[PDB]
């Protein structure tokens, strides 16, 4: 009884959180998209990054694009002390290419250093977060994008990232290839 | 581009979540219920899974393992990759936790064969028609099986599925 | 002037083998008797390291495992991939009897160090790879634990000696169990 | 202790040994060489990739891990990075290549046999972006050592032993990072 209940509320509050988000994220999403496709046409790539149940939406987020029957796109995961990140962004990050960085509540140390990396090397920001924004949320430039996930709820913000980053995957094949 | 098209994509995951609403409850309520048994019983568990559904087997583990008491859940890290490690590690009791969205990830598949080998239990994160893994379980293993033939759809509600299950755990477990 | 260098890392990396041939085979023949012993009673290899020696460990277990370049059985050797992520690893899959294979050159990893506490807890042994003089660690082994202390300071000899080692422990595992 | 263990053991120690004397006789113009085509690319502000199948993986992340982090050693952070693979899948390597690679950087390309494929399309992947190759390799060099362009270096170590490749390997590797730190931040 208790079980099914809690299993329908946590289905619910999920659902709910995704139409609060569709109402505030669209926006967001076309502009990160647009700056991710202008990136790549000008022969730039996508380096993705995030910590801990972050750190998976990274990854299946450039091994959906460069391993493919449409083109590879050029978006690698940064994988395998908050510079972790920050070094290989400035050791394989040129002008113009674009960081995807998420965070759930957008504190984490090695993601503000991705940040500030891709600052350096003239990159653009796509920024995955949720609460407030958190300190990355101050860091963001006005040409970089923030994608804010309407909620405080770590859980309820991975949801709406993992349906983000479909939604990014979706209108980059979209308006690089066509419907 | 396209809002419209943002708009849709967003109504698609909701309308899944909701089809998904009314079948599987009662299968994330067994397989927790498996899962909290075993870990009283002071057994263990193990997760997998390949492409899209990798990280859907670490974020479950790491929840738990790392954080709350710790509880024993190791995501195996890397078609007898997973297998290997389930004869290695594994002892009676303990539950597999086995996540595809095809159903047809052939080292899953091997993964679930030697968890019945090592008489363990298996918890399946399925989709589509539930491939060559659903054909493999055995009457006391759990199937949770998205209605949903879509890929993207499918690792949605694998995910609050994975959210589902831990919460139920500690709901047991410890209490609220 | 670069060949000069090159012949002398040679050198300084034959002359500590040399060296290492003089303290070390007795503590390899004892290391990979308690492996032998505690896969005959069927028992497992849990190993771990640190950064170069963080290969080493992967190295040994996915040799024995998978048996990717030798035709032989298959051996439950697992290598183990914030202080406690071995530790808590150790825990949740360590039986009485299961042996550890820690390897770092300095002997201070914090979480090796912690491994070790986790495997003694669980009743485990451990056999240690170190180098230096194996410090800390190195003084938390108990009466039948074995350590294979490289008699070296310099971190790419010991890593060296580690490899030639592991490839000596992995050797004598099958000749026991296989002839 | 009983001297069959002891026999065998002194016997490996003996052969790392003597393995090494022979590499020690052969290798030396091709380390140096190969380390002169890394300081040459970091110096036209290049960056060097690596890769490695099995237990030559290892090896490649090490190199990469210690000249960029700098955990083991104070000195500045070199464009240094392995390429990835966790989830045909022999591409995983040169589908990396593709976009991250730059006319003029380097690929450390390690396998003790030279037959993977994986490698052998990372080579090819490199050559179409005009990178040069230094290919760690051993035995006959297998089909790597057959697709290297006159740029490229090869170092491949005198023995047909997948262990004792891989002990010789790691030492090449300690020498070109030595040999790359000497030659930017001295002697
Ligand atoms: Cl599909």
């Amino acid at each position: 009884m208790d079980m099914q209940h809690r299993i329908r509320q946590l289905f619910q509050a999920s659902i709910e959180t995704k139409q609060q988000a569709l109402e505030v994220l669209p926006p967001y999403i076309e502009q990160a998209s647009l700056v991710m496709v202008n990136a790549l046409l000008n022969e730039g790539k996508i380096l993705s990054c995030g910590n801990g149940g972050s750190a998976g939406d990274a990854q299946h987020f450039s091994s959906e694009l460069l391993n493919r029957e449409r083109p590879s796109l050029p978006a690698v995961a940064l994988t395998t002390y908050n510079e972790v990140f920050s070094k290989q962004i400035r050791a394989l990050g040129q002008p113009g290419d674009v960081l995807l960085a998420i965070s759930t509540s957008g504190n984490s140390a090695n993601v503000i250093q991705a940040i500030q990396a891709a600052h350096d090397r003239e990159m653009l920001v796509v920024a995955l977060t949720g609460r407030d924004g958190g300190g990355m949320a101050s860091l963001l430039l006005p040409e970089d994008v923030e994608i804010r996930v309407p909620s405080k709820i770590t859980a309820r913000i991975q949801e709406v990232h993992l349906l983000a980053i479909h939604c990014l995957c979706d209108l980059i094949d979209r308006q690089l290839f066509g419907s």
